[PDB]
């Protein structure tokens, strides 16, 4: 069984997230040796979502604008329509995704979160997938929108939706590790 | 001040949109004389949202499925993320936002509400505000995005956010008068 033993994930999220996209994959991470952080747009405590109904609260381990990806392996953005829409226009998300790219560091994305990466103008030229309400602006962004449980380009990792999770999961692992 | 008796609009609207962008618009249409119509996806009721709890249900008169524009003057698109991101989808509700456009009737739209446009093939080339959150969509589907409390392109009338529907409404009811 893959150990991620030493590595560090950042999960990127605001209130509304949906919780099972951080916490399957937080989960999964954690079980392979792992270490997860959160960081949201405040400090204290961050809000996620079962669907449409609000959820548990998550300590905020830092900041966006405090974080730097020196400190972290990889991304996970977790989706939640609420959280994807208002992360997506705050320019130190943004800064913390491009920073990935340039320094080759894995991007886990699922369900609305990759708003957030259209923002940053990332996605032009990459393949991903998502839920399918976020196609039309993936591919009007320069995406190749695919469907597929779990799309890979590089180290960029997309998923759909929350039945992808284990899937998602397995394959982040695998391109964690490298 | 200006009659709009006789004229009839067509809101279209999913669960959890945001209720005081279809009350508002609603009130201020019908005390000028004009009936509104809500239209849905489903039969029954409409649950709006106040904006991020879902609040009053209201009556659906018609569906998208069975819905005509032979029978509405202007759609009304109120926003709400989560009926916006709902709605986008819809291929009857875009085949009425169309119909709408290929026969020169007003589109009325706030907030999160132009995704439904961009789906639909609309904004191409149109000049049109929303919440900001959507200004990257709105770019990338080659309309021009701007920052005003009202724009206006032709019968595109477009607002940003809950305190612009006074404006909204004072332009709506214009652009709908002729």
């Amino acid at each position: 069984t893959q150990s991620l033993h030493g590595k560090v994930v950042a999960a990127l999220v605001t209130d509304g997230f949906e919780q099972v996209e951080l916490t399957g994959p937080k989960k999964a991470l954690e079980d392979a040796g792992a270490t997860v952080r959160i960081l949201s747009d405040k400090a204290g405590e961050v809000r996620g979502w079962n669907h449409h109904q609000p959820a548990e609260a998550f300590r905020v381990d830092g900041t966006f604008e405090d974080a730097s990806l020196d400190d972290y392996d990889a991304l996970l953005l977790p989706g939640g329509v609420i959280n994807s829409d208002q992360i997506r226009s705050l320019a130190k998300a943004q800064e913390l995704a491009i920073r990935a790219e340039q320094a080759s560091k894995p991007v886990a994305v699922i369900c609305h979160g990759a708003w957030l990466l259209i923002s940053a103008g990332l996605v032009q030229g990459r393949t991903l997938t998502s839920w399918p309400s976020l196609k039309d602006d993936i591919n009007n962004a320069g995406g190749h929108w695919v469907d597929q449980e779990v799309a890979v380009d590089g180290k960029l990792v997309s998923s759909r939706k929350p039945e992808d999770i284990p899937a998602f999961n397995r394959r982040f692992i695998e391109i964690l590790a490298g």
